[PDB]
C-alpha cells in the first residue's frame, strides 16, 4: 500500500502534462491537433489500466483521472 | 515488494506479446495499419516508462522488452517496402 501512492501520483503527474497541453490549447483562440492528443490519451489509458490490473491504483480513481481530462478535452473540439 | 515486481514484469511482457502478436500476423500477411501498430507502441512505452520510474521494473528489462518488438516492427517496416 505504499506503491499504491507512489503509483497514484506518477499517473496524475503524467495526466497534468497532458491536461497542460489540453488547457494551453484553449487559453489560446489546429490543425488536426486531435490526432496528438488521441494518442496522448491512449498512452496514459494505458499506464491506467496497467496499474488498475496490478491493483496498485483503484479502478475509480483511474476512471477519474480519465474523465477529468476527458472534460477538458470536450471543450477543445467544438471548432 | 517480490510478488509487485514480478507480477509487474509479468503484465508488461504479456502485453509486449499482445502488440508482437499483431506484427507477426501483419508479417505472415492499410497506411492506417501502421499507425496503429506506431500508437500500440506508444502505448507500451508509456507503460515501461510508468514501472521504470516506480521501480517496479529495472531499466534494462523494460529496454529488452522494447527491443524485442521493436526489431520485429523494423522488419516489417522493411517488408511494406517492397509490397
Amino acid at each position: 500500500a505504499t506503491m499504491k501512492n507512489a503509483a497514484l501520483k506518477q499517473l496524475t503527474k503524467d495526466a497534468d502534462e497532458i491536461l497542460h497541453l489540453i488547457k494551453v490549447q484553449l487559453d489560446n483562440l489546429c490543425p488536426l491537433y486531435e490526432e496528438v492528443l488521441d494518442t496522448q490519451m491512449f498512452g496514459l489509458q494505458k499506464e491506467v489500466d496497467f496499474a488498475v490490473k496490478l491493483g496498485l491504483v483503484d479502478r475509480e480513481d483511474g476512471k477519474q483521472i480519465m474523465l477529468r481530462l476527458e472534460k477538458e478535452l470536450s471543450k477543445l473540439h467544438e471548432a
